[PDB]
């Protein structure tokens, strides 16, 4: 009884490699007819992928294969600082066809033929190798319907229409963008849509390849973005979330047992939870600035405070040994029994606690969903990548979130018009997110959320459906 295999390249990286795995175990567990390959591609310095990778178990149904190349060749793919990742990637391309000749499912004995690439959104390069073996590439999207259909718009505008865009860059003219209820005021985009850098030129032809794609596979619901969704045409989205890792505890459990003990203590819904994403940090005069906003605040707060980079170059945002080199003078000993303040956060343990009742985040869409699944409102400061789009859409589409500043960028180069956001933004965010106990109507909707994210997942759902469509479709290549 044949099956079908679907050989799942995420692009390279803990967290792509995470979500290409859940979305996986998400399909075997739904239909017994799927094995799954994931192609995991390593970079040099990528310490946590090496880590992860180590600990993967291959289950009958799901073969962890590493293809990658070596040192010799990688090497001699830095030769450009802001091509390397699609010069990288697509340097896997002979590593991946070897893949289907030797180590894949096919050739028969369990074992069937082979019938899909699941691509991740920078490994579009992989749509010749597939076609090759004359078998469909998807999409799997963990970003969001707005994101696809911000993209869409913008390489339409840079290949079609051939606009420069960097005008709108900090601009105060407002944008109609498809997708978007409202006019998309110019100094909200991200920047990879105004800047005109290599990256996102090669980032953009990535998106225009999304267009010889079987489907989409898209990291949210149908109730959540239905204006995004529905003016996405070609080719078909199918929404499978929210898709989102809860079981890996780990930051192991010790710290966060202090952290969760420390929670059970506090009121339900009246701590406000400060945190922001993988590579998000800020600089000495800015953490001073938040600290006066959550004292001069009066809510009980958990804050996730991480030490920045050199600068250079040298990897994530790191952790302090103590708070004295960072805070405020008296303000340690003055928040004692309201605030807490750490370093690396149990993110999903402390947004799934009754007590927590605001997240203060960068609008990482994943960081979104986990909020999304546990009722809890956001205060939106997003930092970099597409979280501009997010905050903009939780706040001014989706009643999901207040604004702390929705105008903010992270600088990693050493782009913004705008260096501090004042306590006293921070402050009158913090004081509109948890008011009003729970008439908030911002918090009603957080409510309903949870409960529709809950709902789609389950059978019955529009993601469960969305889920048993793409599967239907995969079976319908390989007969
Ligand atoms: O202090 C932190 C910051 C982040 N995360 C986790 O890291 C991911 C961040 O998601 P996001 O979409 O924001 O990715 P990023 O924007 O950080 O690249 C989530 O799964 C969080 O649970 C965490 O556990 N602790
Ligand atoms: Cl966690």
């Amino acid at each position: 009884t044949t099956k079908a295999e679907l050989v799942f390249i995420p692009s390279p990286g803990a967290g792509h490699l995470i979500s290409a795995i859940e979305i996986a175990k998400l399909i075997l567990n739904r239909d017994e007819r799927l094995c799954i390959s994931v192609l995991i591609m390593k970079l040099p310095m990528d310490f946590g992928v090496q880590s992860y990778v180590a600990s993967l178990s291959s289950s009958p149904r799901l073969q962890f294969v590493d293809i990658t190349l070596d040192e010799k060749t990688v090497a001699g793919l830095l030769k450009n600082k802001e091509s390397f990742f699609t010069d990288f990637i697509q340097g896997h391309k002979p590593k991946v066809k070897d893949f289907i000749h030797n180590t894949s499912f096919s050739k028969s004995g369990g074992f069937s033929r082979l019938a899909g690439f699941v691509l991740d959104m920078f490994c579009t390069s992989m749509i010749d190798v597939a076609s090759e073996f004359s078998v469909p590439s998807y999409i799997f999207l963990t970003s969001n319907a707005a994101f696809l259909a911000l993209c869409y718009h913008f390489e339409s505008l840079k290949k079609e229409h051939h606009i420069d865009t960097s005008k709108y860059k900090d601009s105060d003219e407002e944008l109609t963008i498809p997708g978007f209820k409202n006019p998309y005021p110019g100094k909200f985009l991200p920047r990879l849509t105004t800047d005109q850098t290599t990256a996102t030129t090669l980032f953009f032809d990535s998106v225009t390849r999304f267009k010889e794609t079987k489907g989409i596979m898209v990291n949210t619901f149908a109730e959540l973005e239905p204006f995004a969704l529905q003016s996405l045409l070609v080719p078909k989205i199918y929404p499978v979330g929210p898709v989102v890792n809860f079981k890996e505890g780990g930051n192991s459990e010790s710290e966060t047992e202090s952290i969760i003990k420390w929670l059970d203590d506090q009121p339900e819904s009246s701590v406000v939870f400060l945190c922001f994403g993988s590579m998000g940090s800020f600089d000495a005069e800015q953490i001073e600035e938040i600290a006066v906003a959550l004292e001069c605040s009066g809510h009980r707060f958990l804050w996730s405070l991480r030490r920045p980079p050199p600068k250079g170059k040298m990897e994530l945002p790191s952790n302090y040994e103590d708070f004295q080199e960072v805070l405020p003078e008296g303000f340690i000993e003055r928040t004692n029994g309201v605030g807490k303040v750490i370093g690396w956060a149990p993110q999903v343990a402390v947004l799934s606690h009754p007590a927590v009742g605001g997240f203060v985040s960068h609008c990482g869409w994943n960081s979104v969903l986990e909020s999304l699944c546990f009722g809890v409102p956001i205060g939106a400061w997003p930092q970099y990548a597409e979280q501009q789009m997010n905050a903009f859409e939780l706040v001014k589409q989706l009643g999901l979130a207040v604004e702390i500043r929705m105008d903010y960028f992270k600088d990693f180069e050493g782009h913004g018009p705008v260096e501090i956001v004042t306590a006293k933004e921070i402050a009158s965010g913090i004081r509109q997110l948890m008011a009003d106990g729970e008439e908030n109507e911002i918090r009603k909707r957080a409510k309903e959320m949870k409960e529709k994210s809950s709902a789609a997942m389950k059978e019955g759902g529009s993601s469960y459906a969305s889920l048993g469509l793409l599967i239907e479709d995969v079976i319908s290549n390989i007969s």
